[PDB]
């Protein structure tokens, strides 16, 4: 497939480990259950980490696939297992949403 490089819209994005200590962000996943939702999103960078300050991802840009693993949007239980091993660089896939504020 095709990659970009840097733009605001729904698309991959790649983060690597730019000072090596771990990338420093966050994620939440939802799942069919309890509410009908589904989905994934980054709730924040961890203001501390190697994808955090050279990635510099937004608050609230909805995850859909990870690395080694084009989920195209199912829940972190089979999905950041793989991305917290990466130790160089995670690819995502992701949508802007929200904002900080
Ligand atoms: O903050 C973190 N850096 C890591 S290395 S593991 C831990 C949890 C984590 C893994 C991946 C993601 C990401 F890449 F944003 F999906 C968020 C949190």
């Amino acid at each position: 497939g095709p990659l970009g490089s840097l733009r605001k819209e729904p698309e991959i994005i790649t983060v690597t480990l730019k000072k090596q200590n771990g990338m420093g962000l966050s994620i939440v996943a939802a799942k069919g259950a309890g509410q009908d939702k589904l989905g994934i999103y980054v709730k924040s960078v961890v203001k501390g980490g190697a994808a955090d300050v050279d990635g510099r991802l937004a608050a609230g840009d909805q995850l859909l696939s990870v690395d080694g693993r084009s989920l195209v949007g199912l829940s972190q239980e089979r999905a950041a297992e793989l991305m917290t091993r990466t130790s160089s660089v995670v690819t995502l896939e992701v949508a802007k949403q929200g904002a900080i504020y």
